[PDB]
């Protein structure tokens, strides 16, 4: 009954391609129940209409917990019994988190798309290249230096840094090429967790393989002895990581428990990136499907954000609705009551808590895209309490989700309200800012109706960094903030809706394969590590079977 | 253009059915390439095996070794006559590709395919491989971190870390940088993947739960009172395991004849047997009545190792084996330069002949049958064919043309193989024994098959060796850890050195599998691109790859 | 050239005798430099003290400050008018001298000499503290390598290496690499010489036996359960006592005009007091009616500090103070450019005046007099005058132009602090309480002094000093280290900054005395040469120096 304990029938994916509209050479098998489709099935279909685009996204995250996937597959499952054509798109997580802390399901219960220890390990390789891509261009820069340096790339100045993944503290901060003459140009730099290369997010933001490639030829590695940018494209690099990626650019398809089919593309960091799947894994899923369900990493004021901001700007997509889930425990948390006691009732705490999801609401209004809360249901939470939870949501549907329990079934209600807003309230979307506005003023834009933060303060380094970049030709680009999730403000113990506060960015990086991300906290956490109980270590695999994943 | 050479394959499925495999037992990736089970063997644990045409050749040199072609080539002849054999080979590292270009398997009409899913990423085998290493390595840093439990000393950490990408500046550096959240500060460095102690522990165990414990035994360092410790006591076995299910695995691919072959692991050749895995030749063998399979290197290094570590554990008993060579590569071992290798010479192809000579000889020690195998080239007229072919006076001496005629120029050389396994019946044994001594066994590999006089052991290589027997990791095989350009240590001494001596300056243990004792500076576990890198020149058409 | 200014010295031991040294107490290192001995003090330690014309100055300033020629002229006046008193100044840095050149002892006719031997190695009082704290570094390093028996962690290591040469390369580095006997890596750097918690323990300290202990407390770092580590612990107090035995002696010289000079220690004005050492005053008080001691930067850094490190301890009550200052300086704090102090400017000259003002009022309240000292420039005309003149309307106001008139241009304002020192008694105390809070002892001196309508803790400063007042460091002084051009934060608000905030970003403590609580990145402990250094021109003659 434990999530992974639930290992039952699926369909194979030809058959699921095939009952799809997907052709038999546009297959590329893995096992029975994996596939990386072409690029084809898309632009062949490119003149088609588009599906109904259902984005679902969260509140404040908090310790408590909340079960965004969960939903995510549970109301596609749903989606599914009442008829409704329909897929899901979502990411393939790390691996380190499996050997630290333990892996879990693409979501939970009788919600998750399987087959669930492919995509919690190797999957089909995806990662593989990206970390390869990347570690490839980090070499033909130490190498450039190696090689005379024609270019004249001060060292010290490299961005680049080297990446994989794994959960290793000791390689965040290295120094590399020792050992004579022989060896390299003697530097500094370390490793960040593969998901979070710049390289991943461009697959996820990439239309297809020639558009991805010019934007490897954009990734900035670092600067001359003078201050001008070097690229990855000025050390010819594009077509060797081109070449890597040739068989990642392709979505992945897998499906349900309850073998609804579904996309598993992409899967960046949300802070540091948009916390999306890839665009073509969804475009692709759009004209194969008349309801697509897909969901972003954090809260709204982060996922959803870049997921409006970023991700559908590029893409040209037009969200119709989007689900957002709460539940009461996370609320109450955000009202103030501590971990333990959160099983007690406690309407006054979760009144309180409300203006959490309040004010996501509120934000995804900000969008033009109707709003559906979804409160993930749970044994402690009494009539008392969901029953104030939904009037308290005087502003948009409300519904409870036993998805996770039940299956497609407790998902039917949302199903019902989704589908209903898909018909009575047309979308009006339209991304929160403008590119052609200054960097800082995208930044208030967000902080000022997202963060409900009052304004932005900016450090020394803060200002010169984005100085350098708005006269270096970068201003015009999307902004992509990395704060911490756990609040509305860069202050992760400010729970609830904290009012009259001021965010302060004190660092600006830049990622041209996209745009400008600039960290407000140490929400720099590139590289995690492993706790004492490295979750590694009460990993065994039987002769046959695998224990303890 | 070899690459060219890309046209008319077919379903493995189908063919893992004209082999007797139930369906169940193949994980497609793609319609072209398949994992199959372990299943396969454990079943036919107890059908009849078959023959062991293994392949061996020369002293490489700068004018063309030729051993993978012949070897399937050979079989793209022997079965070519009606015959149930397939292949093992090795997946040749990534890094490669973007640094020296890259290469069919093997060569001409002989090459298994598809080409480009092999030097690239493939069954992602090595991905497997890499992140099952670096992760123990993010343990023991991690341990260190947490308290040092073990009481390690940082500074004894024997374990690496490890990427697939000719990186120098990888070589040697300094991590945990940065205080009591970034960890322990220490030194150590990156090898190449394939050149993992991992990788090798792939190509020598029988199945996962081997490997499992197999990966436990192997030493991560030592502590401040120099106990060993390994990833047995950092648990980390088992985790290891798991990161490995998939490439545990046997690949399975054609020939462009669509022979069944193998194409399962990637071993260093001089820090470690290489030869190809275990369980795909012990699987394959049920699955057929021969199997052609190969090794790394020289037949000093390759298959002297091939013989002593493998057969030794897997129990094989190598019916046959052969040896390529070629003309102009033996003719440089009289002195002939690499610019004079266009003309003829039969004095110096002569002298020079003393390598495949030597070789020849060091073949028959192991108690089973040899062939020579010739390669042919433009430029090896008859003057000089007629010379080679009387001159290897010992044993079978057959001509191949695998390169240009495909699996045909290779029938002369089959019919041999098989007359000569045929009646030419032998009796396997290894050239020395686990149970002598770390110092006694170098001694009869240095004796017998390089032609040490002697072997001399440094200040170091004593003390290390001594803590090893001290501690237990004595009775184990020997992988010589030397230069594979000559049978002595010295890269410059063509031919067959005579009078010679071996000096072994350093002893690296590999608690899985045997010991590495290096020669002269053998240590090249990290190469580096080149200033004209193919990288700069790869790149991928809004269609189809382009320069790899 | 001011240097050209070097002509008519004498035998110290002379000027010993005409005061009062038995000639057994005083170590020549030459005919014109020599060492007192400790013995002084002591017998004569209830003789009568004298006074204490601390002199101080205003807010530096791109336009030229004048706090030490002025502090001299004025001894060269004082005494010029038959006066008992001498001088305490500061051996310079090395460094400096082969990266932006060298000047002398202050300035114009009132410059101690010799010139050279200070700038250059003078006693070699600083290389005795320089090994003194090296070794300490040496003694804790060694011991992480013997076994790391007190459990240190390397990582929380705060004591870094000392060179007193202007090396940035030097200012990161990891040390420790190379294996099992070259120790254990770890991170540290190196900081100037004349910027060692060393030499600032030199400078207040009774004796050896103090400095000796005072040396015992000195946190090095902490273990890894976060218990402190001290110089105790390992055992090194008397051994740097000993190298110190030499330097503990305080240095005597004369001035142009022969008047006895001390010129012992040198600190860091900002992460320390940045005053001359105490015995040397302390004794040169007995020793004469008058003393003319000067202490570092501002008066809102070096005065206070001085106020509250040295007096405290050493038990004195400055009976006087004075406080320079130029035109062109105070000019400035009027919006006055560097390029534009050449000209006149009654209403900037007039604002500009409030730093001087400021200052002013600061000094008064630690009950003690105050008198204006005005700088002579060529441009500081006769309307620029008669404004700061009458502006200074607080306090006795004399001009002094000891520059280009040597102890001549000090008689003036010389009668005025006899003057004004004769008939203002003042009763000495400390600006606040060491029995305080760290956070409220901060508050007083931000507040009073430098003007903070309030002072800030980032989350570091914050946890620092709970860890301070949890172990015990609380109730200690604190040494101000923030960015000297202003009694605010920012380096770039001139005047009398209103309405601003401190925020103290770090908190570093230090166990040789007080607490440095870092503001801005006033951690220059390790400045560097210029790409045009006075090292590639500096030459010595087949004769004598030359562009030093």
């Amino acid at each position: 009954d434990i999530e992974i304990a639930q290992a039952a029938k699926m369909k194979p994916v030809m058959e699921l391609a095939r009952g799809l509209g997907i052709q038999e050479d546009e297959v590329e098998l893995y096992g029975k129940y994996k596939a990386k489709i072409s690029l084809d099935v898309y632009r062949r279909l490119k003149d088609k209409p588009d599906g109904k685009l259902i984005l679902v996204t969260a509140i404040t995250p908090t310790p408590a917990g909340e079960g965004k996937t969960t939903t995510s597959v549970g109301l596609t499952d749903a989606l599914a019994r009442l008829g409704k054509r329909v897929m899901v798109c979502l990411r393939e997580p790390s691996l380190g988190p499996s050997f630290g802390i333990k892996g879990g399901a693409a979501g939970g219960g009788y919600a998750q798309v399987v087959p669930m220890e492919d995509i919690n390990l190797h999957f089909t390789g995806d990662i593989h290249a990206v970390t390869y891509a990347h570690n490839l261009l980090a070499a033909m820069v130490d190498n450039h230096l190696q090689q005379g340096n024609v270019l004249n790339i001060d060292p010290r100045t490299i961005t680049w840094r080297r990446v994989i993944d794994l959960n290793d503290r000791a390689l965040r901060n290295i120094v590399i090429g020792l050992g004579g003459k022989a060896n390299g140009v003697p530097r500094e730099t370390g490793f960040d967790i593969s998901v979070a290369s710049e390289v991943m997010a461009c697959l996820c933001l990439a239309s297809d393989l020639m558009d991805l490639k010019e934007r490897f030829s954009r990734i900035v590695v670092g600067y001359t002895y003078d201050g001008k940018p070097v690229t990855a494209g000025d050390l010819e690099a594009q077509g060797s990581m081109a070449l890597l990626m040739k068989d990642a650019i392709k979505p992945n398809l897998v499906q349900t428990l309850e073998n609804t089919p579904a996309f598993i593309h992409g899967g960046p960091f949300a802070n540091i990136a948009h916390g999306c799947n890839s665009i073509i894994a969804t475009k692709t899923a759009l004209k194969l499907a008349d309801y697509v369900v897909t969901e972003a990493g954090f809260g709204a004021d982060l996922g959803a954000e870049k997921f409006y901001d970023v991700k559908c700007r590029y893409a040209g997509f037009k969200p119709d609705a989007t689900v957002i889930v709460a539940t009461v425990r996370a609320l109450k948390m955000h009202g103030g009551v501590p971990k333990s006691d959160l099983a007690t009732e406690n309407l006054e705490a979760l009144r309180e808590g409300f203006a959490n999801l309040e004010k996501h609401i509120e934000n995804i209004g900000k969008f033009g895209v109707p709003a559906v809360v979804a409160i993930n249901a749970f044994p402690t939470d009494t009539e008392a309490e969901l029953n104030l939870l939904y009037e308290l949501c005087a502003k948009a549907g409300a519904e409870v989700a036993l998805s996770w329990a039940k299956g497609g079934e407790g998902g039917l209600e949302l199903a019902r309200k989704v589908l209903q807003t898909l018909e009575s309230r047309p979308s009006n979307f339209h991304v929160l800012y403008n590119l052609d506005l200054s960097i800082k003023d995208k930044i208030a834009k967000i902080a000022t109706e997202i963060y409900g933060a009052d304004g932005v303060n900016y450090t020394a380094e803060a200002d010169k960094a984005i100085q350098r970049y708005e006269s270096l030709g970068y201003g015009n680009l999307p902004v992509v903030m990395a704060k911490t999730q756990y609040s509305f403000s860069d202050d992760m113990t400010k729970l609830g809706r904290p009012r009259n506060f001021t965010i302060t960015v004190r660092e600006v990086r830049l990622s041209a394969g996209g745009r400008l991300i600039v960290p407000i906290t140490g929400a720099i956490m590139t590289m995690p590590g492993l706790p004492k109980r490295p979750a590694a270590c009460n990993i065994d695999i039987d002769a046959d079977g695998v224990i303890t994943g």
